[PDB]
Formats: C-alpha cells, sequence, structure tokens
C-alpha cells in the first residue's frame, strides 16, 4: 500500500528525467539527417547529367594502372579521363564500347 | 494519501513511456544521419573525377632546337607546342607519348 506504490512511483520518476534528456538531444540530430539526405539526392543528380544525353560513342583503347582510362573516341581523339567507383576499370576492357 | 500516490504514479509512468517511444523512433533517424553523411562525401569526391575535362593524347613526332616540340595530335592536325617548365626536353624525343 503506502510502501508498495511509493517504490513504483520513485522508479518512474527517475527514468522520465533520463528519457526526456535523451529525446531532446535526438530532436537536433533529426535536423542534420534531413540536411544530409537532401545533399545526397543533389549530388546523385550531378552524376545523372553525365548519364543523360548528349552521349557519344567511345571504344576503350587501353588501360593505365594510375586509375585512368584511355578511350579512342569515335570523334577522333584518344584521351585520358579518370574513373569512378560507379563504374570501374574491372568492367572495361579494350575493344568494349562505353 | 493512497489515492494521491496513484495519480502521481500514473503521470510518471505515462510520461516515461512517451519519452522512450520517441527515443527509439529517433534512434532510427540517428542511424540514417550517419549513413547519408558518408554518402554525401563519397558522392562528392567521385562527381569531381567524371566531370573532369580530359587531357588528350599526342605523340612527339619530331622535336625542335627552338625549345618548341612538334606534336602530332590524335585529333588529326599537326600543332607545334611549347614544352612545360616541369617536363624537360631530354624526356621528349620522337615516339614520346605526351
Amino acid at each position: 500500500l503506502l510502501e508498495k506504490l511509493k517504490k513504483l512511483e520513485e522508479d518512474y520518476y527517475k527514468l522520465r528525467e533520463l528519457y526526456r534528456r535523451l529525446e531532446d538531444e535526438k530532436k537536433f540530430i533529426e535536423s542534420e539527417r534531413i540536411r544530409y539526405e537532401r545533399e545526397v539526392r543533389r549530388l546523385r543528380s550531378e552524376v545523372e547529367r553525365l548519364r543523360s544525353p548528349p552521349l557519344l560513342v567511345g571504344v576503350v583503347s587501353d588501360i593505365l594502372e594510375d586509375g585512368r582510362v584511355v578511350v579512342k573516341s569515335s570523334t577522333g581523339p584518344k584521351f585520358v579521363v579518370n574513373t569512378s567507383q560507379y563504374i570501374n576499370e574491372e568492367e572495361l576492357k579494350p575493344g568494349a564500347r562505353v
């Protein structure tokens, strides 16, 4: 009765004060998440401007081992351009169109 | 008394529960926050590499005594271009890819 309720009321009081603090801290963390989630879409869109037209046919010419790829363009030049993790030199071999 | 204790015990349990349900929901968000951060930085780095304008391939077909370098381009026309300060013209001779 007097003893029984009192112990349960005490427990609930101390825990609430802990949980209120933790709730407040995570409320700020949520702002940052929306900031970062939006920045991700923005950046992915920069990748897609390349992936969208105009597109031009090239055929891998050869591969440098400093992580660059030489491609002979159908336009004319052999030119050297740097690679990505989106598409790797392990998915390119000379004579394959890209 | 006993009645008083009941009202107080109820309020502290209900608020305890409120803060903890919110706490977990935002723990999900916290995970997301770290996950999209990594995706910004890695997206950003790679977008720089592709976007890059290339460096064209040419071959020193001949080389001049006037400090100038006779470079047959892979565009098609011939050009006579200036050797940098950084590369020497002892490192440049017929058949030197540039």
